[PDB]
């Protein structure tokens, strides 16, 4: 059983099917994050976690090896959960830093977004599609310094290409298209354009406005938040929230993007 081997602490976070513990792993002192997972009672039940996306997760997060990415150390099974040993991450989440800095500045939106996408780069290049990508799946090393480092998390819609949350989900998700890398684009756009903000673009009063919005592709750079935004970032953005996929910017376009160069360009 996992709790032989890692005596379980404080619950970090949860979900509708999981929770997730600091644990220690009582063999070397070295503390982890173990993600309990519930598993569906029967193959085609309505409540838990099919055992295809279970498997799926693991088998992407074993594959993937890069330091912008979470690593995946053991898994444990019963009967009712699948346990994941995860790399801990103690910074919490992007959503929350950004809950106390309301919005960042261009130099700190970029210092993000470069780790950002050298994670989806990777997983590009293999074919992976996160297709959940939210402040809330991008976890921060130290919250307590200027410049975070930050790591991806929460494969569990993430397939290779051969509907994730409301407000950060393409078009093509929400008009039943064909699906591939571009969707995690479009959320990069959506992800970016709430980092300089503080506000979702798409977002409506209901669920269901925020769906239409997103399919019409009714965003603004609204003055409330843009008065100061530069036009390079204003064109970051603009190259990703595009309804047709084909003319989304790529992800190896997106690093190439002046505004992601800025930063690196200047001295002062
Ligand atoms: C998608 N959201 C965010 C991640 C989610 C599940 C719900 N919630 C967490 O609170 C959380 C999750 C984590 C997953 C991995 C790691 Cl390494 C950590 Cl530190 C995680 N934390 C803190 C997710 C779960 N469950």
């Amino acid at each position: 059983m996992v709790e032989d081997h890692y005596e379980m602490g404080e619950e970090l976070g949860s979900g509708q099917f999981a929770i997730v513990r600091k644990c220690r792993q009582k063999g070397t002192g070295k503390e982890y994050a173990a993600k309990f997972i519930k598993k569906r009672r029967l193959s085609s039940s309505r409540r838990g976690v099919s055992r295809e996306e279970i498997e799926r997760e693991v088998n992407i997060l074993r594959e993937i090896r890069h330091p912008n990415i979470i690593t995946l150390h053991d898994i444990f099974e019963n009967k009712t959960d699948v346990v994941l040993i995860l790399e801990l991450v103690s910074g919490g989440e992007l959503f929350d830093f950004l809950a106390e800095k309301e919005s960042l500045t261009e130099d700190e939106a970029t210092q993000f977004l470069k780790q950002i996408l050298d994670g989806v780069h990777y997983l590009h290049s293999k074919r992976i599609a996160h297709f959940d990508l939210k402040p809330e799946n991008i976890m921060l090393l130290d919250k307590n310094v200027p410049n975070p480092r930050i790591k991806l998390i929460d494969f569990g819609i993430a397939h290779k290409i051969e509907f994730g949350t409301p407000e950060f989900v393409a078009p093509e998700i929400v008009n039943y298209e064909p699906l591939g890398l571009e969707a995690d684009m479009w959320s990069i756009g959506v992800i970016t354009y709430i980092l300089l903000s503080g506000a979702s673009p798409f977002l409506g009063e209901t669920k269901q406005e925020t769906l239409t919005n997103i399919s019409a592709v009714n965003y603004d750079f609204d003055e409330e938040y843009f008065s100061n935004t530069s036009e390079l970032a204003k064109d970051f953005i603009r190259r990703l929230l595009v309804k047709d996929p084909k003319r989304r910017m790529t992800i190896a376009q997106s690093l190439e993007h002046s505004w992601i160069k800025a930063i690196r360009r200047r001295n002062v």
